[PDB]
RNA sequence: AUGUUUUU
């Protein structure tokens, strides 16, 4: 009896289990209320029932499980969290839990928690003593994630011209900078393929905030990871708890030396909900940023980090530029000086329909030799000192041109000496 | 005994019914009070009367039956529907109610409704069991809306110039950027009429806000379908409330598996409506634009969303640039990384007196090969690889001059070659 | 109202 497999089944078998049940018609009821049903009717039996859900803490004290499948958007079937039990076991928002529950009594509306079983998917002795992630040392990026497939694919082409301009490790905190209508989404679901391919063994979460729906349920039935997302329809205070919730799980995540990847397309629509709740304090900069309105997103960005004792956190954030607004050039560049990683998009190679439209000038990684060997990098460096004459159209067709003839980069550079 | 029927009879027949009805004098009398004397003596008779029209739901609980042919403005003839009928039905602003209604006894000022007869053009059965809006699944554009004409035309030269351009499918959420004096208007017409000649089955709808009288009445008389406008001369509460019902209207059709085409041409003064409309909370931003003022466009905007599960929903929106006014510049930009088709206008060929005045350069159309086949994909490509070196003037007299020579774009690209 | 917008 758990909750996420009752989630999995489909309307017509839970209807159908409902029915032989002996309850109410419930083809004229909701799903969750079809489970619900269900539950109460097999807990009347005497049996156990066991859910799980990611902990959020509320101000008062006490809190619930949100569900990953609606986003951690508030349900009726969210489990209960005593504030005796928070206080018995130091729990914090992000905590998984998994233990046996209890559907609700007269004058409850809500699943209760009786006893933990699993806590961070682990034994709670081990999470009883640990260490925070604010006191881990932050380091720079070690490991090197490779995004090139070596399937000889054609859309490894992209993967293997990040990897020529811009290099990704654990930890590293980049942006990707491009003007509207460049090919971000693209880019973004061939980088999440290659994350999901070349690196399967690492959490990858995509954060998808004021995104066309069309695009969310493109995405969640694209990417082989896990997908939070938050519609336009909802106001931005959804947006600010979603933020929060997937940094508290991914800073629970690390502190348990786990590699978490997040993929955020919206930091400049995070800025933009974040300018929106704040109150206004009759204090307004240039183009209509309050003065601690970016304070909340700057330690969103700066989360990112790797750690030493182990784990890592990647943030890749895509900032919007020329949209028109001058609140978005603000931002865009006050977070320039942040990004250790900026892959700029030029639309003018867009406009020509030469994919990828990737700036290979303005590009770059710093401390890029701890990821690359010693020839790799000077290869790397003879590379950009012969495309930096040319223009930039010139440089992304003669990059293609000599790319197609060879499935690796290897033979290419081989080839140039 | 329908209330459209009486509407769309001229004033001198229902004058003469009235005076042989035997009623007080109805030469001095409004059309609108002569039907509704007409309809309460044919009541006092014993025979039953019938109306219809979308519901509009108050904040207090009740709500009126609105006319489209005075573009859902307050009428002293709208149907009173009692809260306990919308509680009893499940009624939302947007659902179109067809029932018996009776005249107002003493003491009321508008029709009830008895019993309800057709709900959204069909059975209350169906109605009663439905999904929401908000739970369809968004999906990019897979059935193409061709729009060219075929009859050889001289003004289908502006409809193959839109499809070798930006082709447009169901579910689009496009942007016609133009600055004033561009040819807009004939631009609009033009589309309309080669999606009521090509695609009769859609539901078309134009919402024209803020506008001239004169060229509401032109619309009106022009196109092949349903024209709700809205002059200058009203409020701009006037404005919002006619975008709520059209796009609830929208919403309760596409919820019964309906294609549904809006044809916006006011997105700026939308926007000024919004932000004229939200109460000032002491926060401007740079060019006068209120910070939670573009929420509400920017749900009207992204409605837009094709579903899988059955019918479609687009909305073709007319921006307005260099107009004078930064609001504009960031109210129709802001706007500019949101949609996924733009098609430029430019003012130079404009002025040049060149027809239609396209900027073919900067124009496109994401996952166009959703729409397209391989070797028209192919050509259109080679086609814009040609026009792209040339001048955007020279491009389109070339353009103009090779779609001359021929009717169709096939013969056109196969001499290419 | 100052900042924002004006504004480069
Ligand atoms: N690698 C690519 N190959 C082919 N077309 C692309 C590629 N990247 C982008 N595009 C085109 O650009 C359009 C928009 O790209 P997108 O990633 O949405 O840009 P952004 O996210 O910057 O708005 C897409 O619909 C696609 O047709
Ligand atoms: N396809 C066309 N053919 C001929 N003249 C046009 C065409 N489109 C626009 N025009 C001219 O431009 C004028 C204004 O066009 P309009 O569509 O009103 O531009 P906008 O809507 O951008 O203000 C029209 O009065 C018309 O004379
Ligand atoms: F319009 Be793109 F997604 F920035
Ligand atoms: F003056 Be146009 F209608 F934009
Ligand atoms: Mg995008
Ligand atoms: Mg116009």
């Amino acid at each position: 009896m758990n909750l996420t497999e009752l989630k999995n089944t489909p309307v017509s078998e839970l209807i159908t289990l409902g029915e032989n049940m002996g309850l109410e018609n419930l083809a004229r009821m909701r799903k969750q209320d079809i489970i619900f049903a269900i539950l109460k009717q097999h807990a009347k039996s005497g049996e156990d029932i066991f859910g799980d859900g990611v902990l959020e803490i509320l101000q008062d004290g006490f809190g619930f499980l949100r569900s990953a499948d609606s986003s951690y958007l508030a349900g009726p079937d969210d489990i209960y969290v005593s504030p005796s039990q928070i206080r018995r076991f130091n729990l914090r928002t992000g905590d998984t839990i998994s233990g046996k529950i209890r559907p609700p009594k007269e004058g409850e509306r809500y699943f209760a928690l009786l006893k933990v079983n699993e806590v961070n998917f682990d034994k709670p002795e081990n999470a009883r003593n640990k260490i925070l992630f604010e006191n881990l040392t932050p380091l720079h990026a070690n490991s090197r994630l490779r995004m090139e497939r070596g399937n000889g694919s054609t859309e490894d082409l992209t993967a293997r011209v990040l990897d020529l301009a811009s290099p990704i490790g654990r930890g590293q905190r980049g942006l990707i900078v491009a003007p509207p209508k460049a090919g971000k989404t693209m880019l973004l679901q061939n980088i999440a393929q290659s994350i999901a391919y070349n690196h399967p063994d690492c959490v990858l979460m995509v954060l998808l905030i004021d995104e066309r729906p069309e695009e969310v349920t493109e995405m969640q039935r694209l990417v082989k990871g896990e997908v939070v997302a938050s519609t336009f329809d909802e106001p931005a205070s959804r947006h600010v708890q979603v933020a929060e919730m997937v940094i508290e799980k991914a800073k629970r995540l690390v502190e348990h030396k786990k590699d978490v990847i997040i993929l955020l397309d919206s930091i400049t629509r995070l800025a933009r909900a974040y300018n929106t709740v704040v109150p206004a304090s009759g204090k307004v900069l240039t183009g209509g940023v309050d003065a601690n309105a970016l304070h909340r997103p700057k330690r969103f960005f700066g989360a990112a980090r790797n750690v030493e004792e182990g784990g890592s956190l990647t943030i890749i954030a895509t900032a919007l530029i020329d949209t028109g607004s001058k609140m978005d050039e603000v931002i865009y560049e006050e977070f320039k000086g942040t990004g250790n990683m900026e892959l700029h998009l030029s639309r003018k190679i867009a406009e020509k329909r030469v994919f990828p439209a990737i700036d290979y000038n303005r590009s770059g990684t710093r401390k890029e030799e701890l990821l690359t060997t010693q020839e790799e990098l000077q290869k790397m460096w003879i590379l950009r000192k012969i495309i930096h004459p040319m223009g930039e159209i010139d440089a992304m067709e003669f990059l293609i041109n000599k790319l197609a003839m060879t499935k690796t980069n290897d033979d290419f550079f081989e080839m140039m000496k």
